[PDB]
């Protein structure tokens, strides 16, 4: 044993990842999705406040990854995507967390791109009437708290459960001793009925609530409300015939209800384009099934089955008289829808297991995607617009597959795996909805932007040995239409345009056990791409970045120290991006050191603390977000990472 502060994830089986996001992590997680990835090479954050960080994969934001929780998808409402899906997840309430780098499985939903990332709670086994709890409090600087509950109860027949959590910061420090408008609370309610009547079947209805707030220095407003509500209902059938091995269905329902305005937490800025209070609504309705069959026999497996998904977009705003003073709240007016999206798909996957050491994948889906713009007008400031593409509709059918190759060899316990891949992807709600511009010649974004088409070489290897476990995965792929944001200055309008791109990179890692006590590890992740239509680097692409961990573990305590070093990215797009961000400058490297620490004090309770970033260095991330005109931010000047940092956490299970 011994515990111990997680610093990294290393790839377990090929191309996939998997960790229990209840364990303590050293650059210390703020309560949200995406910091939840960073621990894991290949992920990258846009930095907005203090959380709720945009993930990006591989150098791919957005959509190109496919997140979901207990396998439904919840979206957010935000035009700029201030909500972005993770920022309703909380890491710490879930059982198991799970990425599929690559368009590698096709079990999970469309035109996952770039990867799959899977949030899952497991059902609960009682065989004995009883019950189980595990909870952990956080402390830290900055006035950081956090509180988890997790506690169960039932019988062989059936269960209860509920899973909560309540946490919150105030603004943090970067390096040079500045304040950052961060600070946000976030808090989560969730729970499980499960019911299962013979050890075949079980049947399970959940249902939870959320909501939160969270300042931001790069934006010109704050969400002010998270509001999350969600329901779904699960079937899980084992061992129906002799090669039908389970069958599962689903049905969920994610509701958000995202709220944004300039003076709740904060007071509006005089000099901007913002002078006055104003809030702006914005909901999403996600409702979505699946279900899918497992055959096995001899050497296969084969998992067939279907899905689909419907989701609805409205909002509405404030107003503003400026003749006299009043303020009427956005809630005083109807809601005006202006976006739903439908999906059905079809998917199967054929494992062979030919003989001991080889396995061949394949896996192929059919989507039909269709999307209405019900936006009767457009905004264009007080003043409004006709909207030209007003209730058209559009439809695609897109395919979408991939082979993996997986060799075990003799001599040493080493997998080497090569996989190719493609992959179709409906544009999302940013990409139609959020541009001013469509392509050069388009009536708007809606009309004209096309799918985007993923074509893809995923390879690597693992070695799980002894004293050393590495592995190492790389990437080629050419994108067909990648659907990219171009930002021009009245003041930023963006133009939403496809374009040819390559991309490439990989990521590899090593944790080496010296002693009985000594444990070191290392990383390195490396994204790259071109915009082969106009000649030129792909924009907000993560720089090349380096860990390494060193960690002693007696009996009963464990301490850490972890090295993190980010080269420069010099190779930059200046005003292309998506609808988050836009590149600007070259960013700077850097360099940031953190300890940890764990303690069991018994087999139920255990300690554990960190520094993060020892020396208060002051930096920034290539892809943090420009800190706000009104926050006293010069142009361009991207979002500070937080100086020197201190937290304690303890951890109980009964
Ligand atoms: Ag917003
Ligand atoms: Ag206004
Ligand atoms: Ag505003």
């Amino acid at each position: 044993l011994a515990p111990s502060v997680v610093t990294g994830v290393a790839q377990s089986s090929p191309l996939t990842i998997v960790t229990n996001p209840k364990e303590p992590r050293q650059p210390v997680p703020a309560s949200d999705g995406a910091d939840y990835l960073k621990t894991i090479p290949g992920f990258a954050v846009i930095r907005n406040g203090g959380s709720n960080g945009d993930p990006v994969l591989r150098g791919m934001f957005g959509s190109r990854l496919n997140i979901l929780t207990n396998g439904g998808m919840m979206l957010g409402a935000a035009p700029n995507r201030m909500d972005a899906p993770t920022s309703y997840i909380s890491p710490e309430t879930y059982d198991k967390l799970t990425v599929i780098k690559g368009p590698q499985t096709v079990l999970w939903g469309p035109g996952a791109s770039a990867g799959t990332i899977l949030f899952e709670r497991e059902p609960e086994r009682f065989g004995e009437l009883g019950s189980r709890v595990n909870a952990s409090l956080l402390a830290g600087s900055n006035g950081r708290f956090d509180k988890v509950l997790d506690a169960a109860a039932g019988n062989r027949l059936g269960y209860l459960r509920f899973t909560g959590n309540h946490a919150q910061s105030d603004d943090y420090e970067d390096g040079a001793g500045n304040t950052v408008p961060s600070r946000w609370k976030k808090w989560n309610g969730d729970v499980a009925v499960g019911w299962t009547p013979d050890e075949d079947t079980l049947i399970e209805l959940t249902a939870g609530k959320g909501d939160g707030e969270a300042r931001y220095a790069g934006r010109g407003m704050d969400g002010s409300q998270f509001k999350r509500e969600s329901l779904g209902l699960r079937f899980v059938k084992s061992n129906v015939s002799d090669v039908l091995e389970k069958v599962e269905a689903q049905v969920y329902y994610n509701y958000a209800d995202h709220i944004m305005d300039n003076f709740r937490l904060r007071t509006p800025d005089p000099s901007s384009m913002m002078p006055m209070p104003m809030a702006s609504q914005v909901d999403r309705r996600t409702l979505g099934g699946r279900l899918a069959a497992t055959w096995r026999w001899d050497d296969f497996k084969l998992v067939t089955g279907v899905d689909a998904m419907r989701n609805e977009h409205r909002a509405r705003g404030s107003k503003y008289d400026m003749m006299t003073d009043y303020y009427t709240d956005a809630d005083q007016f109807p809601w005006s829808k202006d976006a739903v999206f439908h999906n059905y798909g079809a998917f199967g996957e054929l494992t062979w297991f030919a003989a001991e050491r080889d396995r061949l994948i394949g896996g192929l889906r059919l989507d039909r995607a269709s999307v209405k713009d019900y936006r009767q007008t457009l905004k264009s400031g007080g003043h409004a617009m006709a909207n030209p593409t007003a209730n058209d509709t559009r439809a695609d059918t897109l395919p979408s597959g991939f082979v993996r190759y997986e060799h075990d060899l003799a001599d040493s316990p080493t997998t080497l795996y090569a996989g190719l891949g493609h992959a179709e992807r409906f544009p999302d709600y940013w990409e139609l909805f959020s541009p001013k511009r469509g392509p050069n010649g388009s009536v708007n974004a809606f009309d004209k932007i096309k799918p985007e088409k993923t074509t893809q070489l995923d390879f690597g290897l693992q070695y799980n040995g002894d004293k050393l476990q590495a592995w190492a995965s790389g990437y080629v792929g050419v994108v067909q239409d990648f659907i990219l944001f171009s930002y021009r200055e009245m003041g930023s309008s963006t133009q939403a345009t496809n374009v040819d791109a390559r991309i490439m990179g990989g990521e590899l890692g090593a944790s080496y056990q010296l002693t009985g006590n000594w444990k070191t590890d290392a990383s390195l992740a490396y994204a790259w791409g071109k915009n082969s239509s106009d000649d030129r680097a792909l924009p907000q692409i993560p720089p090349l970045e380096a860990r390494f961990g060193l960690t002693y573990e007696e009996g009963d305590w464990s301490a850490g120290s972890l090295w993190r070093v980010v080269a420069p990215q010099n190779r930059i797009a200046r005003d292309q991006g998506n609808v988050v961000g836009k590149d600007f400058d070259k960013s700077a490297g850097f360099g940031v050191f953190s300890l940890n620490g764990a303690y069991r004090v018994t087999r139920n309770v255990k300690l554990s603390a960190g520094v993060d970033n020892l020396f208060d260095k002051d930096y920034t991330e290539h892809l943090n977000k420009a800190g706000d005109a009104g926050f006293g931010f010069s142009a361009n000047e991207t979002v500070p990472e937080p100086g020197r940092t201190f937290w304690t956490k303890v951890d109980f299970s009964f």
